[PDB]
């Protein structure tokens, strides 16, 4: 019987053929695939021991920063209704209904039995009857679109109705709050830099609905989450922090066989101006850049061979955008993502000990792919993101050693966040599987950017300060904002800038 552990020793699953102390079921499912694999069907007979990546502290933050965070959204759309409705059932009958109805991502299911104007009475699976007050329902105003909403409901009875099958959360004071099973789905993976092994990783709201992995199956467009990608690519071809690019409207042709304006090319970057990143892939050249590109983990039949790939129009899972934000946080370096640490055998005999390629402090040694002061200027810009630009809500962490990128789709069907420091790189994806808007007001920032910070803060609590030591190479000189180039004195506005040795 195939026992999955974490790193730390818990149990997060049991595979065999004819209790878990830590709930990772997509890290299970990663690793029971992977030992069939290496094994076949003997995997799940003979008694093999997995040790993953995972640390339970970390996994446990990931899968509440995602329920909160899905939930956080879905209330702000309103109620969907009930389940089912039983009305006229009896006690007897609507405790069988609910002996083959499961929790999902810690939303229990209960019919409603009694409502009073002041709350509800509820039945849980156990048979236990427990009240839910009208404060906990008051958000349950009518969903409509995902635009529109319903008037705000004034008395329990607008929401709910006896033989409603409802969902309730328990809290940490024992109480149930009134809730709904989000019909957003969302995906994070965390990364260790060093070597790309997986720390944590949740698929989805709940595996306890369907068992699709998005953090490794979900090809999504990343949008501006990818820009960096394009503009470390700038600056490894003859552009710089401090390149002037014009923001304005770009004409274009086809023939035969905007604000700003013009800006530094840092100051594009977290501010994510595309009509920037469109003239910068031009004078890099499609081919250049997709060749840059590639080597970062991304697939060359993924990348758009057109203008949209400036945009992010591309189509990525939130492991290869993990994996591949890995090379700026590790200072330049290709890690290959991993899960499997150990596999022991039936007595306890060590059958694998994973040997991944490592960034410097026998070990596999990690390719250098990009110029270490590459990696460090790209860190400079992107920590710009959470300074001035669109990351600003993760100045509430209270730490200087981040750097990231939002990410919005059109018509906001997809909400992204990727961000690090040297510790971890955090990938967070928010969306509806079959698309749609997640809303008019909605963007990486308000769905994603939460999540991500709310997993941060817990993965990054009792870490100093943790950013990359400036390599060897660089020169910081006074530029003048107008012509993009070395300061004389006496220079108004004159600014210090980061550059590799010319
Ligand atoms: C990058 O993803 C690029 C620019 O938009 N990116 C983000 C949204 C963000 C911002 O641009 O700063 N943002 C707003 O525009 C905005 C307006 C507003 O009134 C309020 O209150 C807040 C915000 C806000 O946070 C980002 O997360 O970084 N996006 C695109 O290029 C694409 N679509 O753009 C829109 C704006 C979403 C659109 O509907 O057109 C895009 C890239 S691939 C693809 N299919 N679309």
């Amino acid at each position: 019987p195939l026992k999955v552990y974490s790193e730390d020793g818990k149990l997060i699953s049991e595979f065999g053929e004819m209790t878990p102390e830590l709930n990772a079921p997509y890290i299970a499912e990663m690793a029971r695939a992977e030992m069939v694999g290496r094994y076949g069907s003997e995997a799940y007979t003979e008694g093999y021991k997995v040790i993953t990546t995972v640390r339970s502290d970390l996994q446990n933050a990931a899968s509440q920063s995602v329920r909160d965070g899905l939930i956080d959204y879905d209330q702000r759309h309103g109620y969907r209704g009930p389940e089912t409705r039983l009305p006229g059932q009896t006690r007897d009958a609507w405790l069988k209904h609910l002996g083959q109805q499961r929790s999902i991502g810690g939303l229990e299911p209960a019919i409603v039995t009694q409502v009073e104007k002041s709350g509800i009475m509820v039945m849980t699976r156990d048979g236990k009857e427990e009240a839910v007050t009208w404060d906990s329902m008051k958000w349950a105003r009518p969903f409509l679109s995902n635009n529109s909403m319903g008037p705000m409901p004034r008395q329990p009875a607008d929401v709910a109705q006896a033989g409603d099958q409802i969902r309730v959360q328990r809290q940490e004071d024992g109480t149930l709050r009134f809730v709904q099973i989000p019909a957003a789905q969302s995906a994070l993976i965390s990364l260790d830099p060093k070597d790309g092994a997986i720390r944590s990783l949740v698929g989805g709201f709940s595996f306890e609905q369907s068992n699709y992995n998005r953090a490794i199956q979900a090809k999504r467009q990343p949008g501006s989450s990818f820009k960096p990608f394009i503009y470390s690519a700038a600056l490894d071809n003859g552009f710089t922090a401090a390149s002037l690019v014009n923001d304005a409207p770009i004409v274009f042709v086809d023939e035969y066989l905007t604000f700003l304006g013009p800006i530094p090319l840092r100051e594009a970057l977290y501010k994510s101006r595309n009509m920037v990143s469109i003239r910068v892939l031009q004078g890099l050249g499609i081919e250049r850049a997709i060749s840059y590109i590639t080597k970062f983990g991304f697939q060359r039949d993924e990348l758009p061979r057109n203008f949209s790939l400036a945009l992010g129009t591309a189509t990525v899972t939130p492991m290869e955008i993990a994996g591949a934000w890995s090379v700026f946080a590790n200072g330049g370096y290709k890690v290959n993502p991993y899960v499997i640490e150990r596999i022991e055998s039936r007595d306890g005999q060590v059958l694998y000990q994973a040997n991944p390629p490592r960034v410097p402090v026998e070990p596999t040694p990690a390719e250098r792919i990009i110029d270490a002061r590459t990696a460090y200027i790209m860190t400079s810009m992107l920590q710009d993101v959470i300074k001035r630009g669109t990351g600003r809500r993760a100045l509430a962490l209270k730490r200087t050693d981040l750097a990231g990128k939002t990410g919005t789709t059109n018509d906001s069907k997809d909400g992204w966040f990727s961000g690090y420091n040297s510790d971890y790189v955090t990938s967070v994806w928010v969306g509806f599987d079959q698309p749609e808007t997640l809303g008019r007001r909605e963007y990486g920032g308000t769905v994603a950017l939460p999540i991500w910070i709310r997993y941060m803060g817990f993965a990054l609590k009792d870490k100093p300060m943790h950013t990359m030591a400036e390599p060897p190479g660089i020169v910081s000189l006074r530029i003048d904002p107008v012509t993009g180039r070395s300061a004389a004195p006496g220079t108004p506005g004159a600014y210090f800038e980061m550059f590799k040795n010319e």
